[PDB]
Parts: C-alpha cells; structure tokens; sequence
C-alpha cells in the first residue's frame, strides 16, 4: 500500500498526532495553537522577520500579520523596523510574552522527552538531525 | 533557541516544506490537495472506515465526509456499509479513481526518491521506521 510508506504522509501523520497532544496542554493554559507557536518561536531569539516567523510557525504570512496585530495589542510581542530594508519588519517577544509562555515551554520539553524516550537518545538525535537537514535543504 | 530543536516544530516544518513541493505537481495535474490525499490513501487498499481515512489523510472527519460526497458523485470513490456495524461506513477507490491518480502516484514516488537521495538508504529507512513507530504509538 503506497500510503503506508510514503514519506510526506508519514511526516504529516506523526506531526499531527504529536502536536495535537501538546495543543491540549496549551489550551488548558489559555493559549491558542497560533499564540503558542509564535511565542515559543520567539522565546530566546533575536528579532526575526515576519517571513521567517511565518516559515518556522508553518502559518501563512497574512494570518501571522493579523495574529501579531492582536498579540502586539496585548503587549506580548513587538514589531520593529529592519535596520536597513524598508521592506522588512522584524518581530520579537516581550518580557510579558516570555513570562506568559515560560512554564508552558517547560511542559513542552517534558512532553517531547516522553515522546522520544522509547526511541533512545541515538534514534532521537538522528531523527532531529535528519529533520533539520531536510528543512534547511527545502526552505525558500 | 528552544524552537530550533523542538521535535513538533521540526516535524511540522519538514512536512509542510516537502508536501508543498508535491502539491504544486498535484495541482498541475488537476488535483486538489484533499483529492490527492484521499485517492492516494485508498489506492491499492481494501475498504477502510471514514475515521481511518480521516486519520491517514490528516483531515477532519466532517471535511472528509463532504469531500467523499463530491468524489463519489464523480465516481472516483465508493462508500459501502460495514459488514457488521451499522455505525461504520467503509470507503474504497474505484477503477476510475485509480486510473485518474496512477500517474501522479508515480510522480510522487519520484519526488520522494529525490527528497531522500541525499540522505542515503540507511538514513532514509531509519527515518521512515521511526515515523511509522511514532504514528502507531500515538494514533487513537
Ligand atoms: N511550527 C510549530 C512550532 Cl514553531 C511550535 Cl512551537 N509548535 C508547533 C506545534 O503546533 O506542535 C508547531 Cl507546528
Ligand atoms: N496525509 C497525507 C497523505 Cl495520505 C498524502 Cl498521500 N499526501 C500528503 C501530503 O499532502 O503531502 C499527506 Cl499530508
């Protein structure tokens, strides 16, 4: 059966199943999926472009811009001009956003550890390395 | 940076990037993403339940049911009663659907081979095995 070992189907199912487990925790802590993705992606990061944020959060850019309108209104993120290009807007998490998301990030790390524990450190690191290499080869 | 090596973020980005490449081919051949997922998932398969189809295609069940309404109208799939449970509807691809999707499936295999070639057979098989094991541990 083609679909049983078709890579894009395997990636999508694993991603949906693992993510859906953590989304229940995020909601119990008052976060939407998109708010969790944005704050977790900006935590501990230097300011990044809207386009970079859209790529790492797998969210369409117009959706990200609307999300940032409301997250900035709530003081959780800040948009700022690029030091050179008028075309580029950068975005950062604020202290308020970081404090709001820190505990959830620790829960996310615990959930990830539980997901990866049956595989062992070797297989877990190999998976993460392969995924990172694939992203870096296919990102635009 | 948390997000740089957070497994759910890595899975989601790799899945989105790889899938988006193939979706361009599917559309050039007249398929929507959802039609491609359904027909490819049913190709060469015995009839499966709507719930199984929704899981493997990562599509919400009500969306799948509406999709099947129109795909069945076009003669590409068929819904049939479960041999035991009135609660369960099964679904299969028809010959018309299989003939419509066969060439696209060969293109999908070629694209997958190109995605996996830089990694080598060992790393490719390890990735697929880990993803399959994760799905089977997290599916409900
Ligand atoms: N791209 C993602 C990022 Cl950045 C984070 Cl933190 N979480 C998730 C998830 O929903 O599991 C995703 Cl897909
Ligand atoms: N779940 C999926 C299945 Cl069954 C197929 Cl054939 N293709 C894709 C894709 O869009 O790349 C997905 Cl996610």
């Amino acid at each position: 059966r083609f679909v049983d070992d078709y890579l894009p189907a395997l990636l999508a199912q694993a991603s949906q199943l693992i993510s859906s487990e953590f989304h229940e925790v995020a909601r119990q802590h008052g976060f939407s999926v998109s708010e969790w993705r944005v704050m977790a992606s900006l935590a501990g990061s230097e300011p990044i472009s809207i386009g970079q944020l859209a790529q790492v959060t797998v969210t369409k850019q117009p959706t990200v811009t609307r999300l940032l309108d409301r997250m900035e209104a709530r003081g959780q993120v800040e948009r700022l001009p690029h030091e050179s290009d008028r075309r580029i807007t950068l975005v950062r998490i604020t202290r308020k956003g970081l404090k709001a998301v820190e505990h959830l990030m620790e829960l996310a790390r615990e959930h990830e550890r539980r997901v990866l524990e049956p595989f062992g450190l070797r297989r877990a690191e190999e998976l993460k390395q392969t995924l990172r290499q694939m992203i870096d080869l296919h990102v635009h």
